[PDB]
């Protein structure tokens, strides 16, 4: 049964293409977007010259991370339905590098959403950003590599006969 139907490597492989694309795509606009930070803009603005723009940041920064997601999506559905007792390091490498991305994947998702607003009356200010701008290059960089180890044991995570 299985409502929904299995993968195969080429379609997790394809799919997983996508991402690493999107998600190199979506970090370049991120750092696109900062040189529009060059400046405050204007001469004065009361306290935290910045703020109308926002937007435009925390669309970029969801949107990248939108990304990142469905790589945790994509190598789970391929972590899936994945077994062979004759094979046990790989599980063990590719879930610590894995589950590593999990819990930081989260940790970025509280400091971003702090970014998003703050309790108190300014929410962060450019300085924070050099370092989120550090931050998000460090999960896509993890992306990459994590599709290699996918790929090491990918004939398990689906399956890939010997010819």
């Amino acid at each position: 049964g299985s409502g929904r139907e299995p993968l195969e490597l080429e379609v997790a492989v394809e799919t997983l293409a996508r991402l690493q694309q999107g998600v190199s795509t979506t970090v370049a606009h991120l750092l696109d977007l900062v040189g529009s930070a060059s400046g405050p803009g204007g001469w004065r603005s009361t306290s935290e010259p910045q703020e109308p723009p926002v937007q435009d940041l925390k669309a970029a920064v969801a949107a990248v991370h939108g990304a990142v997601h469905e790589l945790l999506e994509f190598a789970r559905s391929a972590v899936s339905s994945a077994t062979h007792t004759s094979d046990r390091t790989l599980h063990a490498k590719l879930s610590r590098q894995l589950q590593k991305m999990e819990d930081v994947y989260q940790t970025l998702v509280v400091h971003g959403q702090v970014l998003d607003s703050g309790r108190g009356g300014p929410g962060f200010t450019l300085d924070d950003l050099d370092r989120l701008v550090a931050c998000s290059r460090a999960v896509p960089e993890d992306a990459k590599q994590l599709a290699s180890f996918l790929h090491g044991n990918a004939s398990l995570l689906f399956r890939r006969t010997k010819a």
